[PDB]
């Protein structure tokens, strides 16, 4: 069982990112410079931060650097003020954005992610045509896996016999997860994002010892289940194209603190170096975050090459096609799964399409419960 203690960590991360992320959402609108939300939206995070655990010396951060994504846009993206072309980028009118940021107490970080369309306070709320068919697939694919996830039993209803059944049904496989949510984005003629990858976290770690990977393809897998105890980053993502993911030309800046001890022999290197440990621990950050911007790309070189610090490169939609992303981080009890910590429910009302799942194991599934 998660203490009072950690599970109240979490959760007051979660209630400040999402806070920094309804206040970011709402600075989306078309004509916005990328660079100047990603930058609020950071600031926002620190006011928040530092309005919290004031007493003592209890360790507390960002658990993901203030990102906001394009359209075909896959890694969370969050430019270089002084890549000029790339910090004039502006939202685009209509397009689904993702918004990916968190917070961080005691090193207990909480992510979230949500996908908004791009519009003014005035614009129509309805989401039509192929659009509404994307984001409906992410949804529906959010709401299956984390069913997936509720360990065998654990809120198994009627006789003892079958609640015995039910507990001794075998966690499936991550192939049948991939198959099930692969099922659920066909009902709306989407892709899964390959490779979307849900993750344990614990102390300090954002990428813990266990994760679900979806759609592996080919020489990749993910290990591991969701136990009670455990808390889990839980990511979907979908595609109007192929679900195939492909490395775009943009900068680099998203990165973390690896425990590799790689000893570095650059000034720049070890500088940079030291600023991270100290900021961020092991927690994602964006280049643009740190003091300097020069001394960021100089340094930032051998720490990539040296394996300590982890470099997410940029990547998109093999087509170039739009892409819907949704990520919570959850906790697994006695109880069920809980959300500490996601983006706000989306109003189904407002989506507009005949397409329908009509699998009959799916929407059993959906009728399953994720808590008591």
């Amino acid at each position: 069982a998660i203490s009072v203690d950690v599970l109240t960590k979490y959760k007051t991360a979660a209630q400040i990112s999402e806070k920094v992320l309804a206040e970011v959402s709402k600075l989306c609108v078309p004509g916005a410079k990328i660079i100047d939300i990603c930058e609020q939206g950071d600031k926002l995070m620190e006011e928040e931060l530092s309005k919290v655990y004031r007493d003592k010396k209890t360790n507390k951060g960002f658990s993901h650097p203030t990102t906001v994504s394009p359209a075909a846009f896959i890694t969370p993206y969050t430019p270089l003020r002084s890549d000029e072309k790339e910090a004039a980028t502006e939202i685009q009118p209509g397009e689904p954005i993702k918004i990916q940021l968190g917070a961080q107490i005691d090193g207990y970080g909480t992510i979230v992610c949500d996908t908004i369309v791009a519009k003014n306070a005035n614009d129509p709320d309805v989401i039509e045509g192929r659009q509404a068919d994307l984001f409906l697939a992410t949804y529906y694919a959010n709401e299956v896996l984390l069913r997936l996830m509720v360990p065998p039993g654990l809120l198994a209803t009627g006789t003892d016999e079958e609640k015995a059944k039910a507990a001794a049904v075998k966690p499936p496989s991550q192939a049948k997860i991939s198959s099930l949510l692969e099922k659920v984005a066909k009902a709306y003629d989407c892709n899964i994002i390959e490779s979307t990858t849900s993750w344990l976290f614990d102390k300090n770690e954002i990428e813990g010892k266990k994760k679900i990977i979806l759609s592996p393809g080919e020489n990749i897998k993910g290990e591991g289940v969701p136990e009670v105890g455990d808390v889990w980053g839980v990511e979907v993502g979908c595609s109007l194209g192929s679900g195939k993911v492909k490395q775009f030309e943009q900068r680099a800046t998203l990165h973390r603190r690896t425990n590799n001890t790689y000893a570095l022999k650059r000034p720049t290197s070890r500088k940079i170096y030291s600023e991270v440990q100290k900021k961020f621990g092991t927690f994602p950050f964006s280049l643009r975050q740190l003091e300097d911007e020069r001394d960021a790309k100089s340094g930032v070189i051998e720490c990539v090459r040296g394996g300590v610090f982890r470099q997410y490169e940029v990547t998109g939609d093999k087509d170039n096609a739009p892409v819907c992303r949704l990520l919570t981080t959850i906790a697994i009890t006695k109880n069920g799964i809980t959300r500490i910590g996601g983006p706000p429910a989306w109003d189904l009302s407002k989506f507009k399409t005949d397409k329908k799942i009509e699998d009959e194991e799916i929407l059993k599934i959906l009728e399953q419960p994720l808590s008591k």
